[PDB]
């Protein structure tokens, strides 16, 4: 089986990751798991900690003890501990996958550098369905053209700051490259008053903030006749953890090199 | 049978209503329909103009050769011919249904004024779902209070020139008098940036223009845990002229005064 | 404020309801938390065990000993349970609310008699949301009568063994008592083949199993130019939680008696 | 610009597609118009029969006196009728599109060996957005592979025969093609009762028969933490008029052949 570490074991991804490791059956297994040096938790059994039955697995707290049990090590810390994971990985020829983020661009260039070396999977957003749904949008912008209405709207809980979010507007991006615009120009962010009649290529965000809502979102491509909507609803951070795991796997007899869930997937 | 005449009856809402009137069952029949004298297409059958079977109803061009042939008068058309409706109707003693919209505050005097005389059904929405929604969510409000985020999402046609539409407007103002809230002061049109954290007493309008949407409106009202949506989708403007004719049948028996359809469907 | 004890504070409702607790705001204070006798937990922060900060209310194992230090009690643990801490509410004449299901005809019967003595919210469902929207079915059905087509659509996750859902079953048992209809004989709970059109009194059941869905119910009135759709989607177990804390809360101040959501919501 | 005919011109899809026509901002034009000779409104002209403003092109009763005076025949009739327009088309060499379905076996060796002479686009679904999603399909069912369970589901109209629609049914077979499964070998088309945990295998049909609903069509994707939803809906059978349109246009410049709607949109 494909011997797979994790690294930040006792956060809140690091957790889902464990899970979703001993969710594989027998395609992959957990052989390490590491913290951070100073932890309390050092020792404790990795499947009990997130809450699993007992692995056989403890929480460690240096990767260079146990740097040569696995064959793929899935790092969500921040980017100290991940550069010294890289190092570490490189050394010992290991693949990675990195779902860290807040990379500065100096510590961005040591993530290629060492892609000369092993193999890396580097993503913002680990989400299958999201990275699906980025490129069937692509194929229904193209399809469709300049006969529809473009119309994103997503829902996000009451205590997200920042709006549209980070996937809609990613989401707005495909679309906009899809059809030769540009976004910034194109894009309206609400509507009060006589606004008129909609502009074909306008590209809308319709924002909701209520609740506890993890995260909606959907494209709508509307003409006479017909809408389409492409729509992604999550329920937990257990699909970052998934698609991280997954790209874990796909790595095995690859070449040396950077790739993102794109490659992993299979839709570049 | 409740003998119904039409006003306006070759216009888009008399062409529902005619078909709206023919599809009660024998419950109701059409027995006249009146367009501008100036019609080109005086002399017409009504069913066979609204794109049904001939009828046996020709489009008649003057109200006062039809008055005493009709039990209740539909009145779809505007302002200034309505106001003469009126007087007809008032002296033939004939009760109304007016859906017309547009009145000025002195025009409302007037119509109240006739209604002295005869029963008056005058709604700015005679959809049913419509209004029956108004009142489910003065309840849904009231219940939930001060622990919900209340959003109200709506998607319209790429035609549509005001935001967030009518009913839109209505149903947070349905919302915010039940919270004891001033609307204009609470309500939020659009997001961008860093709109920080939700604050409780905000009502949100997400509002989508697209396509050929005839009209989707709802209420989400959400909190940990759970979303409650409120939700009201038209096909087509024969919702408004089936709740017309409703309001039709309903006027039989009634004294004279002035109604709603509040009043109608028992909402009050 | 007002005192509130948990009993099976240790278990998943026993943790929800510790927190919808603290998230009242000085409406309400826990000031005793139970749970079994030989718990090894007994002892321990109630606050901490359920994933808050410290509360300053240690678990213990008997509610004998601290009877006396609340106003309230929320039970929500089994019937055997649940039948010793009637008896000690009674005796110390302290208000319950009773979310424990299973309970036997002659269990439920000690109900009723202990509510002699103290008053007593008990509920199958403690779900605002849900509760709100069985009322509001009510009055859409009665309003909207034989017109429209009815049809009660959910989802819940791939591990769920009965279908539809309880729930889905109680909303289309309150659509058939408001039109007369006989539930078990106009109820449809799948299509396949030449089904023919449809007959206006059936109730149709669309079911979809998939994934990790809580529960989404959606009750669907169809009828030609419009739908009206009441949604309730659920995304934890807290719903239930924070509706036994308002029931708490409403107690103070109530006659002795058997109440249920119905009442606290004020729907009844 | 493309010389356009339409034959059924009449009929439902015939007015569909001579307001599409129009439509084409001058890209296209209604050159010819032809329904039964049996026809009563033989000589009327085509956009007032359409309800659209005159346009200047009579009914004709006869596809051979108009012969020569168009590029593209739209044939949307009855398989009696399109076998002999196909043969005059054919002499005539003149491209065609045909949206008449129900042929047997050997009429669509017919229509091919007639294709040796001619372009023809032969297509059982000419919406733009339902054959996008086909592909959407095909493409989310390998990507996702093994991990999600699939449901389908789709609302029509009270008046609707048979369930699940074709389109359901096709998106299924899309769907059971792609995972290597046969959809009859694992189709579930309703739930009631203890149907026990989902197999993972299974692709469900859950099917809402209601109101006026022209078609809606959701493929769900689902597995722990997320997900995905492909949709379409209908709001006219304009939808399958402009896809026929955008067919007509393609064919220019086009070798003889058998084409459909997937090379129409390139989605081959
Ligand atoms: N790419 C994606 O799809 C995706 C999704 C979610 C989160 N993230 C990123 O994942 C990272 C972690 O997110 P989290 O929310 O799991 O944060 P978290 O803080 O809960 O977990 C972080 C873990 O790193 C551990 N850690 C710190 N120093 C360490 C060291 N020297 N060695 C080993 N472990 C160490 C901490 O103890 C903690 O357990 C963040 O960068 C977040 O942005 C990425
Ligand atoms: N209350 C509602 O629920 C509701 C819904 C839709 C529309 N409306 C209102 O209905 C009115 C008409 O809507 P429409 O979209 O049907 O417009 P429309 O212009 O298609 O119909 C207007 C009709 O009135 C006829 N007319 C004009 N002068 C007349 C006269 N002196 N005597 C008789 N007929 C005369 C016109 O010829 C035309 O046929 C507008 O005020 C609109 O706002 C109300
Ligand atoms: N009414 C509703 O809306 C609703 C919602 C969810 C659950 N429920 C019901 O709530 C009950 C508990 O559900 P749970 O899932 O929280 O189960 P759970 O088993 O996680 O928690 C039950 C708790 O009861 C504790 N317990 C056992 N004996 C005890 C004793 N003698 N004294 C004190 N505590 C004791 C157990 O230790 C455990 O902690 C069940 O009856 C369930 O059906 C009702
Ligand atoms: N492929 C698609 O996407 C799609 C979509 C909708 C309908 N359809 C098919 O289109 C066909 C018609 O659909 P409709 O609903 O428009 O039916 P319809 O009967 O309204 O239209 C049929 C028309 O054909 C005319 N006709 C009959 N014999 C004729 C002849 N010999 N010469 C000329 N005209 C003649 C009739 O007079 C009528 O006007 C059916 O086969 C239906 O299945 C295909
Ligand atoms: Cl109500
Ligand atoms: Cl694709």
């Amino acid at each position: 089986m494909r011997r797979i570490a994790v690294v930040g074991a006792a956060g809140r991804m690091g957790k889902n990751l464990i899970e979703a490791v001993q969710q594989t059956g027998g395609a992959a297994g957990l052989t390490a798991a590491v913290d951070r040096p100073d932890s309390t938790l050092v020792g404790a059994d990795a499947g009990e900690l997130a809450g699993l039955g007992r692995i056989g697995v403890p929480l460690s707290g240096d990767l260079g003890k146990v740097c040569e049990e696995f064959d793929v090590l899935i790092d969500f810390t921040h980017p100290s501990v991940t550069l010294k994971n890289i190092e570490q990985c490189r050394k010992a020829r290991r693949a990675m996958v990195i779902g860290t983020t807040g990379f500065s661009a100096d510590e961005k260039l040591l993530l290629a550098e060492a892609a000369k070396d092993i193999p890396i999977v580097f993503a913002a957003n680990f989400s299958v369905g999201v990275n699906l749904c980025l490129k069937l949008l692509d194929t229904a912008a193209r399809v469709l053209g300049d006969e529809v209405d473009i119309e994103i709207i997503e829902a996000h809980h009451r205590h997200k700051v920042d709006a549209p979010s980070g996937t809609a507007l990613r989401m707005g991006e495909v679309v906009a490259q899809a059809l030769g615009r540009d976004l910034q120009e194109v894009a309206v962010y609400g509507r009060e008053g006589q606004t008129g009649a909609r502009a074909r290529e306008t590209i809308g965000f319709a924002t909701v903030r209520a609740g506890d809502v993890v995260g909606d979102h959907t494209v709508l491509f509307a003409a006479e006749g017909e809408r389409v909507e492409i729509t992604h609803k999550a329920s937990s951070r257990m699909t970052f953890a998934r698609g991280a795991v997954r790209a874990a796997l796909w790595l095995e007899g690859k070449e040396n090199g950077l790739y993102d869930m794109q490659d992993v997937l299979g839709l570049r």
